[PDB]
């Protein structure tokens, strides 16, 4: 399973990530990006056929602040770095 989330320390809110993968993420009322699925606490699984657009996303972060796993994040960007 993949799961997903944004470190909102680090995003740039540059636009990337809704453009490759609108279905995972979208921008919140400060216009920080967040993940849709599971309101940026990375507990969904990604659905099998938004996994393509997840890896666009991921690559096209100039900043890393996109994570995956095969781990839920359970509301921590950081749990892996
Ligand atoms: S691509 Fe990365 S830096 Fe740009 S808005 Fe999305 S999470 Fe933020």
């Amino acid at each position: 399973p993949k799961y997903t989330i944004v470190d909102k320390e680090t995003c740039i809110a540059c636009g990337a990530c809704g453009a490759a993968a609108p279905d995972i993420y979208d921008y919140d009322e400060d216009g920080i990006a967040y993940v849709t699925l599971d309101d940026n606490q990375g507990i969904v699984e990604v659905p099998d056929i938004l996994i393509d657009d997840m890896m666009d996303a991921f690559e096209g972060c100039p900043t890393d602040s996109i994570k995956v796993a095969d781990e839920p994040f359970d509301g921590d960007p950081n749990k892996f770095e």
